């Protein structure tokens, strides 16, 4: 599992998902951005289904989703 900081106020668990779908295979992906139940704590969570995969990903942390960077991190 991983820590994503950076997502946008109206990201989801399926751009966010699908963007780290180019690194591995995902079982689960969270999105703190609610901007609808002001739920949006500025940042999600993204969890691969592999390590070599997470690895991968965070082999250079200058992603772009939503287009904005992000922060991976070892959750």
């Amino acid at each position: 599992k991983m820590f994503i900081g950076g997502l946008s106020w109206d990201t989801t668990k399926k751009d966010l998902k699908d963007y780290f779908s180019k690194f591995g295979e995902v079982v689960d992906c969270t999105l703190k951005l609610d901007p609808i139940t002001g739920r949006s704590r500025g940042f999600g969570f993204v969890l691969f289904k592999e390590s070599e995969s997470v690895d991968k990903v965070m082999d250079q942390k200058e992603h772009k989703l939503n287009g904005k960077v992000i922060d991976p991190k070892r959750a």
